[PDB]
RNA sequence: AUUGAAAGUUGUAGUAUGCGGUCCUUGCGGCU
């Protein structure tokens, strides 16, 4: 499928390799809103929205994994920051619970996008 | 041929000491 990125010069070439599984990518929220996909779904008629965005891959289920196989690579660091996270807690006697989510979770689903 | 002649309001001196832009606030509702 035909996708434009309305970004710098050289940026737009390699957001398309990102998107394109030709290069890897270690940040997320970078690729999703630095890197926006316009789709060309049909006609002269361009989305941005993450129904087009699908549409670069071969399935829901092929997105879903690029977009977690993304997520993961920062696990490394993750673990770190986590653990000084949970420092911070002990520090000021925090009163620590884990709890596990029951149905599905959108936080912040209203952010402009 | 005068109550006249002569005489630097100058010298020294930190607008400074104390003081959290903070507190209260579900990116959500379902509409256009």
């Amino acid at each position: 499928v035909v996708v434009k990125y309305p970004v710098n010069s050289e940026l737009a070439n390699y957001a398309e390799k990102f998107w394109k599984k030709e290069l890897a990518i270690y940040n997320l929220s970078l690729i999703l809103n630095k890197m926006t996909p316009f789709v060309k779904r049909r006609s002269e008629s361009y989305k941005s929205s993450l129904s087009a965005v699908k549409e670069i891959f071969k399935n829901v289920d092929d997105f879903q994994n690029f977009l977690n196989s993304v997520l993961r690579r920062s696990l490394d660091e993750y673990r770190v920051f986590f653990e000084n996270y949970e420092r911070l807690f002990n520090s000021f006697s925090s009163k620590i619970f884990s709890m596990r989510t029951k149905s599905r979770l959108v936080v912040g689903l209203g952010d402009e996008s």
